[PDB]
């Protein structure tokens, strides 16, 4: 049987972002002060580094890594690294014009793997600034589409998406809304659907926003909710999990696990929500699958923020969450 937690023993890790690779039999991790992707074996309990120059440090850097994206769940071919402004999410200290940067990889990932290519958001923001009003910043996770172009959310300042073209060359405007207030305006989370074709970014204005990615920009589109997904305070990443021939899209906002499926490409998404005790206070940020054989299950990723960057942290569990949050029925029958 699988785990109920699986702990990873690395110092000082804080993972905001962590990501299972089926194929590889590992997880992609976030080092968020170091500003570096951990990569961790949960059958051996080896782990390494892999640094990017200029952006890495030793806890202190300008830079710091949040969001980790696979191209395709299966036989990856890249990984996908965003690396937030140190100050982007330091209330006391705040930021919107720090560097924060985007970079591809090859897969496998080796300690001295380097990236493929590498951008950076400052003329985008000034780009969205200049046509919406406002600078957006603090950028959290992206997605990917089926021609490996990517889709990085911004969760400050106001609801934004980059586009990101797959060979590094382009980076765009792609869609944009106006906020309602708050510290966190804008998208938490986003992540790519390949049965509907669709990007959904959680949280913002909304639980849920859906995207096509078939033109260089996108408008907008609400998802409705066939439930009651309550509060839009403190959400975070969202993943695609595949279930069968579909996807069921899980979100984290503490201490639950927030899923949805629809059945109609994204006008509308049923619901369910688990949670789990831990997570109340373990900077819970993301969900991950986990697979050993054909076993599967769902594991909460948690960052830990009380530790910063050398409280001495070293257990980072990542909890099993209740399966029932992948198990739909559209409908007794
Ligand atoms: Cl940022």
């Amino acid at each position: 049987a699988l785990p109920d937690q699986i702990d990873v023993k690395v110092k000082n890790l804080t993972p905001e972002d962590t990501i299972y690779d089926r194929t590889r039999q590992v997880f992609y991790q976030s080092n968020l002060y170091k500003g570096r992707i951990e990569v961790y074996n949960p059958k051996t309990q080896s782990h390494f580094n892999v640094v990017i120059d200029g952006a890495s440090s030793n806890g202190d850097g300008e830079q710091q890594m949040s969001g980790l994206s696979l191209l395709t769940h299966d036989n990856s071919k890249r990984l996908f690294a965003v690396m937030k402004n140190a100050k982007s999410f330091n209330f006391a200290d705040q930021s919107s014009h720090g560097a924060s940067s985007f970079h591809s990889f090859n897969l496998p990932l080796s300690e001295n793997s380097k990236p493929v290519w590498s951008v950076n958001f400052e003329k985008v923001q000034d780009e969205f600034e200049k046509k919406a009003g406002k600078r957006p910043f603090g950028v959290v996770q992206s997605a990917q589409d089926r021609d490996g172009n990517s889709y990085v959310a911004f969760a400050l300042g106001m609801p934004a998406i980059a586009r990101v073209s797959a060979d590094g060359k382009t980076v765009s405007t792609f869609a944009w809304e106006s906020g309602n207030g708050g510290q966190r305006p804008g998208y938490s989370g986003i992540t790519f659907d390949p049965h509907s074709n669709k990007l959904i970014a959680f949280g913002g204005p909304r639980a849920l926003t859906a995207f096509d990615v078939s033109k260089p920009y996108a408008w907008p589109e609400p998802v409705k909710i066939n439930g009651d997904f309550g509060t839009l305070s403190g959400t975070e990443k969202i993943v695609t999990v595949p279930v069968g021939n579909e996807s069921v899209l899980v979100g984290a906002r503490a201490p639950y696990a927030i899923s949805f499926r629809s059945w109609d490409n994204w006008k509308s998404a049923n619901i369910k929500k688990t949670k789990r005790s831990e997570l109340q206070n373990s900077g819970f940020t993301a969900v991950a699958d986990y697979y050993q054989g054909s076993e599967q299950g769902l594991y909460a990723v948690s960052a830990f923020f009380d530790n910063g960057a050398h409280g001495g942290r070293s257990d980072y569990p990542l909890y099993k969450l209740d399966n029932s949050i992948q198990n739909f029925h559209h409908h007794h029958h």
